[PDB]
């Protein structure tokens, strides 16, 4: 019926010795790969957060909840089921990608068991690939990405490599911390 | 009265399966952050070297000897004591910087205790800073650095961000594998 997703953010930055830690981060809640809510997490909340009263099932099926964090400058993000860790990595950062299936559940069970996506840097393929499926809640996070390239901020985006007959593909690349790929079923 | 440094060159490239291993490597001997001797190491010596007959003390202190390696295309260098490990990484390498204090073993007690340096890509700030101090031996190695940009080799340099009162700074940026920042005490 109803559940809740509680968690916290932990900073791994040598007790902010460099003084680069921000006053807040924004956590996104995803229901089956779709961003439905956001919350700003701060010290005032003690770096804790919780999404109250949420349905457990979506028309019988069990909704799969996950969380992502909007990109934080100079921090590499590691998400461990609700516990979000930000490691200070000056000049470097991470990127997270989730797959969103828009096909009214698998009605017309034509949904592939897995898909392959690739990370792109300023339009160039990086070679960094990921295979999204149920074993990883259709999510994956890459680390070790440069934030700059000869003084200019590098833009990261993802593209689906798998050709899914029947599905149209659209990608939201507005935040490297919450890159979302949605496949829409259109016979 | 006399001392000597020995060590070995270790290759991590599936026994040169891609045939990119160079015929030799230049190992540098640093006496308290100052380059005092070089040595071309080959398989003729079994990738082992030795800087025999070295003064054990100099102007009041037991000299802190360290080794660095001249940049080798497509390999990422890792120094652990006198053991230099080179890993095969197509398209990227590492950069090593060492702080050289020239203040008569800090006789006047004006030495900082800590300084911050930053890696530059073709004269542009990368954001990748590092803090040098007595704990890490005033040395640091960055990895995952692209050797090329737009088809052209990239020039890597280091800049000292920390302003050191009473000191004048000079940087030797000739080889990214042996970047050396020198601070001379000029009251």
């Amino acid at each position: 019926e109803t559940t809740s997703s509680i968690g916290e953010k932990v900073w791994d930055d040598k007790d902010n010795q460099d003084g680069k830690r921000p006053e807040k981060v924004s956590v996104n809640l995803l229901a089956n790969g779709e961003k439905v809510k956001t919350l700003d997490v701060t010290s005032e909340t003690n770096w804790k957060y919780e999404f109250k009263d949420l349905p457990k099932y979506d028309e019988g099926k069990k909704i799969e909840y996950t969380v992502t964090e909007d990109h934080v400058k100079d921090y590499t993000t590691d998400i461990n089921g609700t516990t979000i860790t930000n490691k200070y990595t000056p000049g470097e950062t991470s990127a997270t990608v989730t797959k969103n299936w828009d096909d009214n559940n698998n009605q017309d069970g034509k949904r592939p068991t897995e898909i392959k996506v690739e990370l792109y840097q300023d339009g160039k393929a990086t070679g960094k690939t990921a295979i999204l499926n149920e074993s990883n809640n259709w999510t994956h996070t890459w680390t070790g990405l440069d934030e700059k390239a000869k003084g200019q901020q590098v833009k990261y985006t993802v593209e689906e490599l798998t050709k899914v007959k029947g599905y149209t593909t659209h990608v939201d690349n507005n935040d490297m911390g919450n890159l979302i790929t949605t496949n829409k079923y259109t016979p």
